[PDB]
């Protein structure tokens, strides 16, 4: 099946998932002197107090943290939302340099990781039923650049030795996801897709401006994992990310000036 390989890449998906090439797919680049300041756009609003976490798995692509979303717990709205997102989970796309990794760009820049935390629309009951609606994601995207630590990312970093294959998981309760944001809130938005199959077109796409830093040995033991199941020949999990799409009809539309 799918993967970031030579031969079952991102250039591949198209074939058993023709939507690759439709109308609103992700990533884009986002061009900052083309992007439209609205008015309009309210700020975010993030309530992540009573965020449940539960577990931590390596799904063969990335890792997932995943989060109770049976209650109104950890909630996304404001911005350019209507109705609640409840969050689901949240995982990284990352390079096997500091140069790349990142799925969006801005002005062709790409940074060593992107942060993705996945909400799903309350009003539509669960997150099947939402992934198939034009409203029915909101993904808060966050740059990394390679600087200093963060402190609130290592709880993560620490477990990935127990979750190097694919497939296994591990126990991951308490931790704070407030630790995470950058200062700034300010974000560009756009309709977009999911970036992996099945690239469904179903995510209002929230991509903040402010990076958050974290360190080379931060980032090391990511690329530390792996593709590939326990007892098969080793890949390292790096490059899991998708190059930019063609915006075509869509607008970029920014919360600031
Ligand atoms: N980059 S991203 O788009 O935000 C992104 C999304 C997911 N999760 C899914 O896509 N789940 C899912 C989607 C549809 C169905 C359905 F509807 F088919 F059942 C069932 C499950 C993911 O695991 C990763 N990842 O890399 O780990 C990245
Ligand atoms: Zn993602």
């Amino acid at each position: 099946h799918w993967g970031y390989g030579k031969h079952n890449g991102p250039e591949h998906w198209h074939k058993d998932f023709p939507i690759a090439k439709g109308e609103r797919q992700s990533p884009v680049d986002i061009d900052t002197h083309t992007a439209k300041y609205d008015p309009s756009l309210k700020p975010l609003s993030v309530s992540y107090d009573q965020a449940t976490s539960l577990r931590i798995l390596n799904n063969g692509h990335a890792f997932n943290v995943e989060f109770d979303d049976s209650q109104d717990k950890a909630v996304l709205k404001g911005g350019p939302l209507d109705g609640t997102y409840r969050l689901i989970q949240f995982h990284f796309h990352w390079g096997s340099l500091d140069g790349q990794g990142s799925e969006h760009t801005v002005d062709k820049k790409k940074y060593a990781a992107e942060l993705h935390l996945v909400h799903w629309n309350t009003k539509y009951g669960d997150f099947g039923k939402a992934v198939q609606q034009p409203d029915g994601l909101a993904v808060l995207g966050i740059f990394l650049k390679v600087g200093s630590a963060k402190p609130g990312l290592q709880k993560v970093v620490d477990v990935l030795d127990s979750i190097k294959t694919k497939g296994k998981s591990a126990d991951f309760t308490n931790f704070d996801p407030r630790g995470l944001l950058p200062e700034s809130l300010d974000y560009w938005t756009y309709p977009g897709s999911l970036t992996t199959p099945p690239l469904l077109e179903c995510v209002t796409w929230i991509v903040l401006k402010e990076p958050i830093s974290v360190s080379s040995e931060q980032v090391l033991k990511f690329r530390k994992l792996n593709f590939n199941g326990e007892g098969e020949p080793e890949e390292l999990m790096v490059d899991n990310w998708r190059p930019a799409q063609p915006l075509k009809n869509r607008q970029i539309k920014a919360s600031f000036k």
